[PDB]
DNA sequence: AGGTAGATCCGGACGC
DNA sequence: GCGTCCGGATCTACC
């Protein structure tokens, strides 16, 4: 999940357990809890708690209790449902949180590389994982500027500039390879190669994707649903991630796929320059 | 130096 | 049955 996939999530979980008391927590994969690392404290301070509100910050969910904000990464697979007490638990369930009124907050992640942290509220933006996160592609915030302000500095592939969640928050590999694209950039470019009208270009883009995705629902492209279990509908607005081979639907060259970052990355190799 | 590739945490889908 | 793939993202060897 990225920043549309995450936004999506916030917004259909948060009429689900607004108001809600937490009686129990139940931790199934002590390895998610990374604060207070002691997953037996992490469950007794959330005891008593009513969940007030749910924000985002990047791609993360940040719940607010009482005293207490929860930050919950999902990565790559996880992911939040509201149901009965009285059900059996899907399976990959890791975390619980029992609410007063026999209804549950389970989460479930089938890699188990989600995380939690918990701290008293007026803490958690100045720790980790929130403390390092770069500002929110769609506030004033970002800007071309802030952008070419870390790509001079740096010859590391543009491609790994938008993926380092310091530089801006929100963008992973679906949202970074459409931006290029739409930029009319390779993914390779070194990002201190990029002219002042490239960085102008790249950050009109990637305001324009995020957002666009935010409007559709995210990007189902292999597990991800919102909290309803409902498919996001932005994959059928694809230019190039998960199209290799495909016609670019702009000049119909087919679409090619590297490794660039470490990951897999998706280019129109004459769109792109 | 500082960027890149491999290893790691994890496990299911998929094609061959 | 077996590599390889994966909306994240660290650390650790290499130059
Ligand atoms: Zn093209």
């Amino acid at each position: 999940p990225q920043l549309p996939e995450v936004e999506t999530i916030r917004r259909t979980l948060l009429p689900l357990i607004v108001g809600k008391t937490i009686e129990d927590v139940r931790i199934f994969w002590p390895n998610i809890i990374r604060h207070p690392r002691d997953s037996e404290a992490f469950a007794a301070r959330m005891i008593g708690q009513t969940v007030r509100g749910l924000e985002r910050r990047g791609k993360f969910l940040k719940f607010l209790l009482d005293r207490d904000a929860l930050i919950s990464h999902l990565r790559m697979e996880g992911r939040y449902a509201v149901a009965s007490a009285l059900e059996p638990l899907e399976p990959h369930t890791h975390v619980v949180f029992c609410f007063t009124d026999g209804s549950e907050l389970r989460y479930r992640d089938v890699r188990k590389f989600g995380t939690m942290h918990v701290y008293a509220k007026e803490e958690a933006d100045r720790r980790p994982p929130l403390a390092e996160l770069g500002p929110e592609p769609l506030s004033p915030a970002f800007s071309p500027a802030v952008l070419a302000e870390r790509a001079v500095k740096t010859k590391r592939s543009v491609k790994a500039l938008l993926l380092d969640c310091t530089v801006v928050a929100g963008f992973g590999n679906i949202y970074v390879d459409e931006s290029l694209f739409r930029a009319g950039i390779l993914p390779g470019r070194p990002a201190a190669s990029l002219s002042s009208k490239e960085i102008e270009r790249l950050h009109e883009e990637m305001v324009a994707t995020i957002g666009e995705a935010v409007m559709k629902g995210g990007s189902t492209v292999r597990t991800y649903v919102n909290t309803q279990g409902e498919a996001g509908t932005f994959q059928h607005h694809l230019y190039v991630y998960g199209r290799q081979g495909n016609p670019c639907k702009r000049c119909g060259t087919p679409i090619e796929k590297t490794v660039v970052a470490g990951r897999g990355t998706h280019y129109c190799p004459r769109c792109q320059r």
